[PDB]
């Protein structure tokens, strides 16, 4: 495991986020979404027969993996990340144990993950996954349900309107069922994973967490996780906002942002980062260790929005001219 | 007919097409402010610009409630695009099967929704067509006024189509525009109102022609002053030509924000107090006001095109009281 | 004035001094989202940012004119910055030349004239005083809660005066805040409503003070739960503490853009629906809403800020005769 | 004159739009200007004594000869172009013959142009002018009142509303006592000049227009002149957007543009052209040997607006990416 020697230097990475709230871009009944597109389902409650109907829709004649590596490796970045499966249940890739996913549900009829990962293999960047092991809005029993006290980007946490039965709820039906058989499945297949993404616990066992940790440690030995997952079960410690100038051991951090305000596609975000903005943040993280992770957040054609190219290419470009200064 | 184009006062124009999925944006590049025009544009070749029609599957379209808002601002009458300079139709052709119900996963016939709804709802009902451009046609109209610039590159499809010389609009003519002109003023029951483009090419003969087969098929159609000088009910005005028409009718057409297509990344959209104030002032001069929404992939009205269209109603009825 | 306050609903805030001219703008960089803590953020030397008052000279500037707007958007009360935490008075503070009157070439009493034109007009008249902060005073307050994050560094001088432990916010309390607290109760007349920041040093005891000095000159004068614990009439409630107060007098203060100072960049103006439905929501729950202005540096309202309140005042009276 | 050499192969100036318009900056009681906003007062009409007031708030602490130079040099750019007296007859000059200027009506009480002439001879950049030989607001007789058929970016081109006895205006009484002077005192002082840069003629007669020739050649033998005084009275064509892929004997070209949409300071217009934009426009112009002058537009403290600059500075660092290329 290398991992610690290339990570501390690898400076930059993308971030996809993608799924069905891509379609909406942010736009519902005439009216908008929170600052969090992706999070567009729960913002309106979208009941589950409604929402999951957009697969059939789901047809980005654009997305091409190829394309967007170049773009990134380009732009100096070492290592790329994407949505799995979001908090909306919907599986970026053929799962055998749900056919709510881009492979079954939608006329795309492809696996998301696999072409970039492969693209990614070809092209000599790292590859990592994001998976939301706590808030799932198509199962039943998803996690979420005791936490509703705290404000959301949408309403609950939990699917709160299709599954309306509060206390008759358990989280174990759909921990043992989905979660860990779709982790299972995903550190598997697509060949070496470099970095592992988790959402925020708010429901899941410490149990149930140390499963996680020790499922993908056997499954993909050299993979390195993020703080998220649970205290004591990581390697590198993912840094939010206020974190910016708890304990790493391997002197690995990570930032994750978006260039604009949302990480979902939203096509009335149009408050996209400067090139300078973007620029300085990743010196003043990298001068610090921390790494920069910049999202992309893929448009329904599956390309990346124009502004969000331009603005990257010109960070590069300034990025070059001074560190020739 | 004439009594009540004389009143109306409000319409809604429509663009809709492929090009919608695109929505300004190709290849990393910015459309002009015209998106409609992204295939001229960037000279898509016609077979990777009509798979997109693969894709087109808009789900939230809904011509009722679409009505229903139309309605509830006022408007008295509806015109869309069936058939745009991409030569793509969007109704069930006969003639032509690069259309919207057998390409499409959608398989659907736009137009007849849209008439359905607009009949039952008590609206009229107006039809644009491109009778000149057709990018999908070897023949297809445009390429005899090349000198002057466009909001694209060519008018017509020079890229696909190159041997200039060897194009004869004629056999278009023959083969597509009649006939789809034919087509649409037969279904769709009553039609209010006839949209044509500025033909560069097509002769006074062929502008008679269409003139004809209306007059035949749809008695009381007004048709707007495109087809031909002296064969037509209502002469259309633009912006700048405004401070013949034998019957006293007139129409300008704008746009809320500067596109017709659907732009994801156009957001310049006219305040309300804009866009109520220009219907007054052309109201007051008699000239109908035909304002353009370019609905998106879903088939929705853009979330601020919808709230300020209804906050320029509101805005109306508040000075009317006054 | 208890019964006249529980009924009013509807209050325009103005935030206005030597901030607006900069703009959102400093030596080619961006504030943050509010714009009037700009000589915080990048630590504009008190010299430096001082001088900004021989440039303040508001040729547009109109009471009259504002408060008829107000009056026409049925806003029954207004407020204004008499002095923001930059320390800068806009009033003719006796106590301190650091003021509009004195220090700019306006050399006018732009409280003076907002407090005639409401008592002319029938408007209540509010005042908001940074009791707490003051950048210009070696003893500025602030100083004592600094691992907390600002809009933009420190809270307190730090910058002109960073002898942090030598510092005492007593000597400023005596000599600068109490004595600018009477000078703004005692003259303009009927003064409505007190509007006081969030103490972060203000021991209890001043706490309790200004209450004092506010209801021997202003028996009547409700007074914002900031002040301090048991000594106050109406709670202010942001945003997020909303789904004591002895009275049922409730106001929750925001921002039209995202902006308290004037900032030529911020034009994420939300729309005029937004602005309507959140004052009815507000309402409906008793809350009274007060909506902040950061005027110009001329002196007007920002076009889309007039046009915007004045398309939700059109909304509202819509729905209620719906 | 070894002019020609420098200019052919100078390829990139600024140019400064600045005057009372700027403090207006588009809006007028509650209302937008055209796309021009340094045409406010045409748009609304103004009156001379409403409009005129603003000088007495003219006083921008912020205006900088020394800075502005460094950041156009900074960018390549060769030459630098100012607004000496714009359409509404405001001198930013110390004018001698006539008192409606920066110097003497406004409490900031300089000269614009000579500041910026120093600061320019001493960078080594070359140093234009622009003045408006023909539209004069100010002026009873201004030119502009018979070709008032033309449609505006604010209503008449002369000032229709302070003065209205069309017939019985002769802009001649204007040219002799105010153009022809003012254009003696620019010519003369702030050393030398590089450029001349006029506004469009319509009404002033060829005598008028060859009279203007003759008095810049023989005050500054050397300054090259924009192709908009008169035919056969020019060194290099001025271009506008439609002339873009009548004659140059010299074989020198320019074209005017802007940054965002506006060449006064326009609060509202945030429409920036990107730095993609700004940097391809150049390279287009330049391999066809036009040179590119692009606008600033002063803000009401004297600044550049914080998006004109960053713009201009990534467009210059990509172009120096690709020039390594
Ligand atoms: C009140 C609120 O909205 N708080 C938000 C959370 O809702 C949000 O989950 C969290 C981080 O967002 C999560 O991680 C990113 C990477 C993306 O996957 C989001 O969809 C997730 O929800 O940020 C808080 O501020
Ligand atoms: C530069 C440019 O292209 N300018 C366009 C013209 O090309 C265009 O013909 C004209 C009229 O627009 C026509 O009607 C609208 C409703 C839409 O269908 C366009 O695609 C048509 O070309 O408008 C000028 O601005
Ligand atoms: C990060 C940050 O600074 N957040 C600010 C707080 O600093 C601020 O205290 C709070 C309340 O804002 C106060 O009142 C408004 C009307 C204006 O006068 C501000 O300058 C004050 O500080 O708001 C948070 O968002
Ligand atoms: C109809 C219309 O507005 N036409 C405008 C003219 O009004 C305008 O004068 C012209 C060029 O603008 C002139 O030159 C620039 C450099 C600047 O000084 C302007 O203030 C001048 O008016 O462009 C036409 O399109």
């Amino acid at each position: 495991n290398d991992n610690v020697a290339w990570f501390k230097q690898a400076k930059y990475g993308m971030m996809i986020h993608w799924g069905l709230y891509s379609l909406l871009a942010g736009e519902y009944r005439g009216e908008s979404s929170s600052a969090y597109a992706e999070w567009i389902q729960s913002k309106f409650q979208i009941p589950n027969a409604e929402y999951g109907n957009l697969a059939t829709a789901f047809n980005p004649l654009y997305f091409d993996a190829k394309k967007i590596v170049a773009l990134a490796k380009q732009c100096g970045m070492q290592y790329l990340v994407v949505t799995t499966k979001h908090h909306d249940g919907f599986a970026m890739y053929h799962s055998k144990v749900d056919a709510y996913n881009v492979y079954d549900a939608t006329p795309f009829h492809r696996d998301i993950i696999g072409e970039l990962a492969e693209a990614c293999q070809k092209a000599g960047l790292k590859f990592g996954l994001y998976y939301s092991q706590d808030l799932d809005w198509h199962d039943p029993n998803g996690g979420g349900y005791k936490s509703n006290d705290v404000e959301t980007a949408g309403t609950t946490w939990d699917n709160s309107w299709d599954f309306p039965d509060e206390d008759q709820k358990n989280f174990d039906l759909c921990f043992d069922n989905k979660i860990l058989p779709q982790i299972k499945e995903i550190m598997s297949n697509y060949g070496d994973i470099a970095t592992a993404w988790f959402a925020v616990p708010m429901t899941l066992s410490e149990a149930q967490s140390q499963t996680i940790y020790d499922t993908v440690r056997e499954l993909q030995p050299n993979c390195l996780i993020n703080s998220r997952l649970g205290n004591g079960k990581y390697d590198f410690v993912s840094l939010g906002d206020n974190e910016i100038p708890k304990p790493s051991p391997l002197g690995l951090y990570e930032t994750a942002g978006t260039i604009n305000d949302s990480w979902g596609f939203s096509y009335h975000d149009q408050n996209w980062k400067t090139p300078r903005t973007l620029y300085r943040y990743k010196q003043h993280l990298n001068d610090f260790g921390i790494n920069y992770l910049l999202n992309v957040g893929l448009d329904p054609l599956g390309r990346v929005p124009m502004m969000a190219e331009e603005n990257l290419l010109a960070a590069k470009a300034l990025e070059d001219e001074a560190n020739r200064l």
